[PDB]
């Protein structure tokens, strides 16, 4: 369970942010509403359940909306696949 | 101990690749000889001890030469710092 590059292609099952806070499901609008990055706005980004994803190829890598009421989003720690 | 972006500015003290192999010192020429990426070729990149670094700002983030005589180099796992 690892990514290549910035992980725009990453479809792994990591669900935890770098602080320990779980991800919010992409389909959920609670605790956090989100007008962007829903499974309907980004249908080919693999926004399934609450997996860490990088739908916009952010320089920071895979992230998610967090269940922390006070923090909207955060990065996840998804390792780089070992070099061949 | 975390980075921003692709980790070109990361100056932490992580020293293990994603497989758990201790990194080789940048100054060292064993177990792997390397004429590029030493403290005396990239003096502004913080190629110190065997700390994971991204001197060229490669998409895959921080890496190092490895102490594994059969693996030249590999990525390290340096987490993005928590989002501000």
């Amino acid at each position: 369970d690892c990514m290549f590059g910035n992980g725009k292609g990453y479809r792994g099952k990591r669900v935890t942010t770098v602080t320990g806070t779980p991800c919010q499901d992409w389909a959920a609008q609670e605790p956090h509403r989100h007008s962007i990055f829903t499974p309907e706005t980004n249908p080919r980004a693999g926004l399934e359940k609450n997996y860490c994803r990088n739908p916009d190829g952010d320089v920071g890598g895979p992230w998610c909306y967090t269940t922390n009421p006070r923090k909207l989003y955060d990065y996840c720690d998804v390792p780089q696949c070992a070099a061949p």
